[PDB]
Protein backbone atom coordinates (compact mmCIF):
# COMPACT_ATOMS: atom_id res chain seq x y z
CA UNK A 1 0.00 0.00 0.00
CA UNK A 2 0.80 3.90 0.46
CA UNK A 3 2.28 4.58 3.99
CA UNK A 4 1.73 8.64 2.89
CA UNK A 5 -1.79 7.83 1.68
CA UNK A 6 -3.02 5.40 4.39
CA UNK A 7 -2.04 7.96 7.04
CA UNK A 8 -4.76 10.63 4.79
CA UNK A 9 -7.11 8.06 5.43
CA UNK A 10 -6.56 7.44 8.97
CA UNK A 11 -6.65 10.94 9.83
CA UNK A 12 -9.75 11.53 7.77
CA UNK A 13 -11.62 9.13 9.78
CA UNK A 14 -10.73 9.80 13.27
CA UNK A 15 -11.75 13.84 12.62
CA UNK A 16 -14.48 12.87 10.87
CA UNK A 17 -15.55 10.63 13.87
CA UNK A 18 -14.88 13.67 16.56
CA UNK A 19 -17.07 15.76 14.11
CA UNK A 20 -20.10 13.64 14.77
CA UNK A 21 -19.73 13.48 18.74
CA UNK A 22 -19.05 17.21 18.48
CA UNK A 23 -15.19 16.77 19.33
CA UNK A 24 -12.51 18.82 18.19
CA UNK A 25 -10.38 16.59 15.72
CA UNK A 26 -6.99 17.95 17.78
CA UNK A 27 -8.13 16.42 20.80
CA UNK A 28 -7.39 12.76 19.65
CA UNK A 29 -3.70 12.06 18.83
CA UNK A 30 -2.75 9.09 15.76
CA UNK A 31 -0.40 6.79 17.80
CA UNK A 32 0.98 5.09 14.57
CA UNK A 33 2.09 1.74 15.48
CA UNK A 34 5.23 0.79 13.67
CA UNK A 35 5.68 -2.75 15.11
CA UNK A 36 7.28 -5.52 13.18
CA UNK A 37 8.04 -2.53 10.36
CA UNK A 38 11.15 -1.36 9.10
CA UNK A 39 12.73 1.73 10.20
CA UNK A 40 12.12 2.68 6.22
CA UNK A 41 8.35 2.37 6.54
CA UNK A 42 9.01 4.55 10.02
CA UNK A 43 10.95 7.07 7.47
CA UNK A 44 8.31 7.10 5.03
CA UNK A 45 5.52 7.78 8.17
CA UNK A 46 7.40 10.52 9.27
CA UNK A 47 8.11 12.56 5.61
CA UNK A 48 4.75 12.39 5.41
CA UNK A 49 4.28 14.46 9.01
CA UNK A 50 3.84 11.40 11.03
CA UNK A 51 5.84 12.13 14.50
CA UNK A 52 4.49 10.06 17.21
CA UNK A 53 5.04 5.92 17.22
CA UNK A 54 4.11 2.76 19.45
CA UNK A 55 6.15 0.22 19.61
CA UNK A 56 5.62 -3.21 21.16
CA UNK A 57 9.49 -4.55 21.56
CA UNK A 58 11.92 -2.82 23.73
CA UNK A 59 15.12 -3.83 21.30
CA UNK A 60 13.47 -3.22 18.09
CA UNK A 61 11.99 0.18 19.10
CA UNK A 62 15.14 1.21 20.65
CA UNK A 63 17.01 0.34 17.46
CA UNK A 64 14.66 2.18 15.30
CA UNK A 65 14.96 5.16 18.38
CA UNK A 66 18.28 5.32 17.43
CA UNK A 67 18.74 5.04 13.80
CA UNK A 68 16.61 8.30 13.65
CA UNK A 69 18.09 10.48 16.33
CA UNK A 70 21.52 9.23 14.27
CA UNK A 71 19.51 10.62 11.15
CA UNK A 72 19.03 13.70 13.46
CA UNK A 73 15.42 13.61 12.63
CA UNK A 74 13.65 15.95 15.83
CA UNK A 75 10.46 16.41 16.74
CA UNK A 76 9.41 12.52 17.31
CA UNK A 77 7.79 11.12 20.11
CA UNK A 78 8.47 7.05 21.24
CA UNK A 79 5.41 5.26 22.94
CA UNK A 80 6.34 1.66 24.43
CA UNK A 81 3.07 0.06 24.48
CA UNK A 82 4.08 -3.32 25.01
CA UNK A 83 4.43 -5.27 27.54
CA UNK A 84 7.52 -4.24 29.63
CA UNK A 85 10.00 -7.17 31.95
CA UNK A 86 12.05 -5.18 34.83
CA UNK A 87 15.32 -6.76 32.68
CA UNK A 88 14.49 -4.45 29.65
CA UNK A 89 13.32 -1.72 31.70
CA UNK A 90 16.97 0.43 31.49
CA UNK A 91 16.43 0.40 27.88
CA UNK A 92 12.82 1.95 27.85
CA UNK A 93 13.87 4.41 30.97
CA UNK A 94 17.14 5.88 28.82
CA UNK A 95 15.04 6.01 24.95
CA UNK A 96 11.69 6.44 25.25
CA UNK A 97 8.80 9.46 26.09
CA UNK A 98 5.87 7.50 26.72
CA UNK A 99 4.97 4.21 28.33
CA UNK A 100 1.65 2.77 28.07
CA UNK A 101 1.69 -0.29 30.38
CA UNK A 102 2.31 0.64 33.68
CA UNK A 103 0.56 -1.89 35.56
CA UNK A 104 2.48 -2.52 38.79
CA UNK A 105 4.85 -0.63 41.05
CA UNK A 106 8.02 -2.02 41.14
CA UNK A 107 8.18 -1.67 37.25
CA UNK A 108 7.31 1.79 37.41
CA UNK A 109 9.90 2.58 40.72
CA UNK A 110 12.65 0.53 38.02
CA UNK A 111 11.72 3.04 35.29
CA UNK A 112 12.23 5.61 37.75
CA UNK A 113 15.39 4.68 38.96
CA UNK A 114 17.10 4.63 35.55
CA UNK A 115 15.61 7.03 34.06
CA UNK A 116 18.78 10.16 34.18
CA UNK A 117 17.66 13.46 35.50
CA UNK A 118 18.76 15.29 32.26
CA UNK A 119 15.77 13.66 30.61
CA UNK A 120 12.47 15.17 30.40
CA UNK A 121 10.35 13.12 33.37
CA UNK A 122 8.97 10.03 31.21
CA UNK A 123 5.45 9.93 30.63
CA UNK A 124 3.54 6.81 31.81
CA UNK A 125 0.18 5.51 31.76
CA UNK A 126 -1.16 3.14 33.95
CA UNK A 127 -2.89 0.35 32.13
CA UNK A 128 -6.47 -1.38 32.61
CA UNK A 129 -7.61 -4.74 32.47
CA UNK A 130 -10.89 -3.31 31.90
CA UNK A 131 -12.50 -6.51 29.66
CA UNK A 132 -10.22 -9.36 28.69
CA UNK A 133 -9.97 -12.26 30.63
CA UNK A 134 -7.21 -13.61 28.30
CA UNK A 135 -4.86 -11.02 29.22
CA UNK A 136 -2.52 -11.03 32.19
CA UNK A 137 -1.58 -7.13 31.12
CA UNK A 138 -2.93 -4.65 33.38
CA UNK A 139 -4.47 -3.48 37.12
CA UNK A 140 -8.53 -4.14 38.09
CA UNK A 141 -9.94 -0.35 38.43
CA UNK A 142 -10.32 -1.14 42.43
CA UNK A 143 -6.54 -0.88 42.26
CA UNK A 144 -6.15 2.01 40.59
CA UNK A 145 -6.25 4.89 43.40
CA UNK A 146 -3.83 2.83 45.36
CA UNK A 147 -1.21 2.48 42.33
CA UNK A 148 -1.99 5.95 40.43
CA UNK A 149 -1.03 7.71 44.12
CA UNK A 150 1.91 5.48 44.96
CA UNK A 151 3.28 6.41 41.19
CA UNK A 152 2.76 9.75 41.08
CA UNK A 153 5.32 10.37 43.32
CA UNK A 154 8.23 8.67 41.13
CA UNK A 155 10.28 11.90 40.41
CA UNK A 156 11.15 10.92 36.85
CA UNK A 157 7.67 10.12 35.54
CA UNK A 158 5.21 12.19 35.02
CA UNK A 159 1.69 10.08 35.82
CA UNK A 160 -0.55 11.37 32.22
CA UNK A 161 -3.78 9.06 32.18
CA UNK A 162 -4.68 5.32 31.49
CA UNK A 163 -4.52 3.13 28.93
CA UNK A 164 -6.68 -0.48 28.18
CA UNK A 165 -6.77 -2.64 25.39
CA UNK A 166 -10.71 -4.03 26.08
CA UNK A 167 -10.93 -7.83 24.70
CA UNK A 168 -11.44 -7.99 20.88
CA UNK A 169 -15.23 -7.20 20.66
CA UNK A 170 -17.54 -6.95 17.40
CA UNK A 171 -21.08 -5.33 18.76
CA UNK A 172 -20.63 -1.44 18.60
CA UNK A 173 -22.78 -1.29 21.83
CA UNK A 174 -20.13 -3.21 23.95
CA UNK A 175 -17.17 -1.27 22.19
CA UNK A 176 -18.96 1.84 23.74
CA UNK A 177 -20.03 0.63 27.16
CA UNK A 178 -16.65 -1.11 27.73
CA UNK A 179 -14.72 2.14 26.79
CA UNK A 180 -16.93 4.63 28.70
CA UNK A 181 -16.02 2.36 31.75
CA UNK A 182 -12.60 3.58 30.37
CA UNK A 183 -13.31 6.96 29.99
CA UNK A 184 -15.34 7.35 33.49
CA UNK A 185 -12.44 6.12 35.18
CA UNK A 186 -10.61 8.37 33.47
CA UNK A 187 -12.58 11.47 34.41
CA UNK A 188 -12.43 10.56 38.35
CA UNK A 189 -8.51 10.06 38.32
CA UNK A 190 -8.80 13.80 36.67
CA UNK A 191 -10.49 15.65 39.25
CA UNK A 192 -8.18 14.55 41.75
CA UNK A 193 -4.60 13.98 39.96
CA UNK A 194 -2.85 16.74 38.20
CA UNK A 195 -1.69 16.80 34.10
CA UNK A 196 -4.42 13.75 33.58
CA UNK A 197 -4.58 14.28 29.92
CA UNK A 198 -4.35 11.08 27.92
CA UNK A 199 -6.78 8.20 27.78
CA UNK A 200 -4.86 6.03 25.35
CA UNK A 201 -7.91 3.47 23.92
CA UNK A 202 -9.20 2.71 20.66
CA UNK A 203 -7.65 0.83 17.56
CA UNK A 204 -8.62 0.69 13.92
CA UNK A 205 -11.58 -2.22 14.67
CA UNK A 206 -13.27 0.17 17.93
CA UNK A 207 -11.97 3.82 16.98
CA UNK A 208 -15.56 5.46 16.18
CA UNK A 209 -16.85 4.07 20.13
CA UNK A 210 -13.28 4.71 21.64
CA UNK A 211 -13.52 8.51 20.41
CA UNK A 212 -16.82 8.86 21.17
CA UNK A 213 -16.63 7.78 24.41
CA UNK A 214 -13.80 9.55 25.74
CA UNK A 215 -10.37 8.48 24.39
CA UNK A 216 -7.87 11.26 23.27
CA UNK A 217 -5.28 9.42 21.35
CA UNK A 218 -5.74 5.86 19.01
CA UNK A 219 -3.14 3.17 18.16
CA UNK A 220 -3.47 2.22 14.42
CA UNK A 221 -0.82 -0.10 13.15
CA UNK A 222 -2.33 -2.52 10.03
CA UNK A 223 -4.32 0.90 8.72
CA UNK A 224 -1.27 2.73 8.61
CA UNK A 225 1.47 0.04 7.61
CA UNK A 226 -0.29 -2.47 6.07
CA UNK A 227 -0.17 -6.38 6.97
Amino acid sequence: NDIAHNLAQVRDKISAAATRCGRSPEEITLLAVSKTKPASAIAEAIDAGQRQFGENYVQEGVDKIRHFQELGVTGLEWHFIGPLQSNKSRLVAEHFDWCHTIDRLRIATRLNDQRPAELPPLNVLIQINISDENSKSGIQLAELDELAAAVAELPRLRLRGLMAIPAPESEYVRQFEVARQMAVAFAGLKTRYPHIDTLSLGMSDDMEAAIAAGSTMVRIGTAIFGA
